């Protein structure tokens, strides 16, 4: 009667049968939840092309210049100040305006493409004494030739 | 009547039952879940062969330089800049494209090997600098020779 019992009174219990239908719907939305999460994986892996530049890479100025002039009418920007004292009291001073961190888009060729510059408030860069930056260009398709030639012209701009 | 009483009298409570069945429900969904990945840990381990590859050992980057070759249409990559300015203010630059942070598959021999390229953004290595990088290949079966191989290939094309 311990399990005999239970068991046969259990499948009379409106509210146990309640209990057990809202305990397997929630397993369901957790396996769809999953699932989702799964398939967005893989949709990005198949039919999306990504290239991540770390702040260590000399190609970030670059790109970030690129970027600021491709795109002259950035709402969101930053600000970088390039000050040099020289001997006998010379003061020379310039603005170069580069993308905020956050999320970018830019429309090169026939595409769009989103521009991620995140910067990780985790942990600070033992070479630089800054925090952790990176960009993240994506777009759809399958070709990497966009990246390419975006990281030819932005080379060509730095040389 | 504090204990004897309270003892039969919710054995006659639909409410008590149905909450006793639920609490019953949970754990052994509970336990179903601790044996699944019991069960996954032991698949992995008894059916699976894995190579783990710090980034502080020099396989690391023979190993990307060898996926990036063997693997052409990586739709997700990283990039590297090698930037030498030379005395007399001579500038060489080149763009070597790595594969990018998280799950990649290739195809080698007749098996489907699942490499993970993965950045604990936890810490920072303090020899280097950077995040702490890895990248591990994955496979189904077990034998070790295909680990082997591909390891060779990479030290004679960095060689």
């Amino acid at each position: 009667m311990p399990f005999s019992d239970f068991v046969l009174a259990l499948k009379d219990n409106p509210y146990f049968g309640a209990g057990f239908g809202l305990v397997g719907v929630g397993t369901a939305l957790a396996m769809a939840r999953k699932g989702a999460q799964l398939g967005l994986v893989a949709f990005r892996r198949h039919y999306m092309i990504t290239l991540e530049v770390p702040a260590r890479d000399r190609s970030y100025a670059w790109l970030l210049s690129w970027l600021t002039r491709h795109s002259t009418r950035t709402q969101h920007l930053s600000v970088e100040t390039s000050y040099l004292q020289h001997e006998s009291g010379r003061i020379s001073t310039k603005f170069e305006f580069i993308p905020s961190p956050g999320n970018h888009f830019i429309w090169y060729q026939g595409k769009w493409i989103r521009v991620e510059r995140n910067r990780d408030m985790q942990m600070v860069d033992l070479q630089t004494g800054t925090p952790w930056e990176s960009v993240t260009f994506t777009a759809l398709g399958t070709d990497r030739k966009v990246f390419f030639n975006i990281l030819e012209e932005a080379r060509a701009l730095a040389l």
